[PDB]
């Protein structure tokens, strides 16, 4: 007779879950035709290799492929309280074949697709470098694209997020279904090498100042933060000594993340179209923060490349009310199989804790895994290299130089530690 909240039965609180999808790269031109140089504009005159209804390795995504990915999510039976979506919706075609209006039209199509299929799901998007015309030229002041995506994403974001999105293409947002969790969606395309608009700027769009203030507020308000962005921090795992964003920005952003590692419970990136891990550590090798690079839905590659990825989407599990990451489930589409029979079978690729026999996704757990990778002929690393391409090629091999680059980039996000790793292991 005193209106006290009803106590839940002391069962185990189910884990929380969220989806991460990235790099959809819709090619609206995709159509099967006898002249394989006309299957898709994204192959740029090359012959599609073996095209089917769900795509080709030399093409960006048919609409049917993207629809199959989101249909899989919708029908998966997995509960999820939100989704993160880290950008890159238009296809890889020459600048004159696009325009601002065409870019906005593709992002609108992808946004409405998600909203139609998932009417009750809060989605946290970030912009990719292709989400602007010309590609990679994302500005440091408001623009038509920023204003358009701010309008498109209003169903998911509050007024303050909309206002920063419109001005600079970034925002933070409290997660409605998850009190105490805030998403910080950065515009790391401001730091991407090809961006002429940010050359020699110390703090383009004031994003560093805003990020520091946001994290400081989260720290004092006892929030936890998930960082999402398109281009990741750290070093390319397939090239030597090449930061993914300009070195000046990589060093500055990493220093902010080290300072606020106690608040940041996850970092989630796209852009590479590969499945990669990184572990941010301090200068002495003590692990601080776990980083998860998710592979793309598009399978596209250039003619020059030997390997590509199968389409992928992924699910994270986390501790409710606490937001510590517990697991990651990677799903994929075997594109060759799907095209041969004409029917998609999105399926489990792996569960991280089971694949690698780790307890959870905390920095110390993953740091110990990466130390295993470093051992000669590590079977853990062989598995990881297979998953890097989302199981595209079980016979792909990683020679000594290849592996040094991979492991050094997983373990060492800043220039000093990365170069020291090269010194010791080249
Ligand atoms: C996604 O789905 C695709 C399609 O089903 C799978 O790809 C097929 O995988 C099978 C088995 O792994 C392949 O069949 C095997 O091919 C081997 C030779 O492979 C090389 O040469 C072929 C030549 O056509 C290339 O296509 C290929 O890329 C390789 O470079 C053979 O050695 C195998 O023969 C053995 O099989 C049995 C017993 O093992 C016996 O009958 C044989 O005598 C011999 O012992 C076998 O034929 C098949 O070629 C692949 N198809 C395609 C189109 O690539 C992927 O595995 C799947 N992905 C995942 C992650 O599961
Ligand atoms: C794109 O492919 C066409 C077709 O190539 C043929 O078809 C494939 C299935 C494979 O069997 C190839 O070895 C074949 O040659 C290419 O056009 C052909 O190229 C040569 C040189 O001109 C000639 O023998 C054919 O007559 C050409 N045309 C046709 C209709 O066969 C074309 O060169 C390829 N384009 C690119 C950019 O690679
Ligand atoms: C980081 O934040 C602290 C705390 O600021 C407060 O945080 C919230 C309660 C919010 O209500 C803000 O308005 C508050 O100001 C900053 O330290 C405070 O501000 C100055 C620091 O020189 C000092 O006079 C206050 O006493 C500090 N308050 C407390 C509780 O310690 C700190 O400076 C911020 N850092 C940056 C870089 O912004
Ligand atoms: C997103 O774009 C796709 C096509 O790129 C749309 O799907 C097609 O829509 C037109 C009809 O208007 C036709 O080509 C087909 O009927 C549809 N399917 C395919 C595979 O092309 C889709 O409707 C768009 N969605 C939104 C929300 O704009
Ligand atoms: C640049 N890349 C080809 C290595 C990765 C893909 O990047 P993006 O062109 O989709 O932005
Ligand atoms: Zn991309
Ligand atoms: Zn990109």
């Amino acid at each position: 007779h005193k209106l006290v909240p009803l106590a839940p039965a002391d069962r185990a609180p189910a884990v929380g879950q969220f989806w991460h999808v990235t790099d959809l790269h819709l090619d609206p031109t995709y159509h099967i035709t006898d002249d394989r140089t006309k299957v898709c504009a994204s192959s740029k005159g090359a012959n599609a290799s073996n095209p089917g209804p769900f795509g080709d390795v030399l093409c960006d995504s048919p609409y049917q492929l993207i629809l199959s990915a989101f249909d899989f999510i919708k029908n998966s039976g997995q509960e999820a309280s939100f989704m993160i979506w880290t950008g890159d919706s238009p296809p890889h075609v020459p600048v004159p074949e696009l325009s601002t209006g065409t870019v906005i039209k593709v992002i609108t199509n992808m946004t409405m697709t998600v909203q139609n299929l998932f009417p009750n799901l809060q989605v946290f998007p970030a912009l990719g470098n292709h989400d602007y015309w010309p590609q990679d030229q994302l500005p440091i002041v408001t623009s038509k694209v920023y204003s358009a995506v701010a309008d498109l994403w209003k169903p998911w974001l509050g007024e303050e997020a909309i206002s920063t999105l419109k001005k600079g293409g970034f925002y933070s947002q409290k997660v409605a279904s998850n009190p105490g969790l805030r998403i910080i969606s950065l515009n790391t395309n401001l730091y991407y090498g090809p961006n002429i608009m940010t050359l020699n700027k110390t703090d383009p769009a004031n994003q560093f100042e805003w990020l520091e203030n946001t994290l400081n507020s989260s720290l004092w308000n006892k929030e936890k933060v998930y960082i999402i962005a398109h281009v990741p921090v750290g070093y390319l795992p397939y090239a030597t000594d090449t930061p993914a964003i300009r070195q000046y920005y990589n060093e500055k952003l990493l220093d902010i993340f080290r300072r606020y590692s106690s608040v940041i419970a996850g970092q989630f990136y796209g852009h590479t179209h590969r499945d990669s891990l990184m572990v941010l550590s301090d200068k002495n090798g003590n692990p601080l923060n776990s980083v998860f690079v998710a592979p793309a839905v598009t399978p596209v590659k250039g003619v020059l490349q030997k390997e590509t990825n199968n389409p992928g989407v992924r699910l994270f599990q986390y501790k409710p009310g606490d937001y510590t990451l517990l697991d990651m489930v990677q799903y994929y589409l075997n594109l060759t199989e799907a095209n041969l029979k004409g029917e998609s079978n999105w399926t489990l690729e792996y569960v991280l804790t089971q694949a690698y026999s780790v307890a959870d996704l905390q920095p110390k757990s993953l740091y110990a895994l990466v130390q295993q990778f470093a051992t000669k002929d590590s079977k853990q690393f062989l598995k990881y290299y297979h998953y890097y391409f989302v199981s595209y090629d079980s016979s792909a091999t990683c020679d000594q130089h290849c592996k040094t680059l991979q492991v050094c980039a997983i373990m060492n996000l800043d220039s000093m530690s990365y170069d020291d790793c090269l010194k010791q292991h080249l």
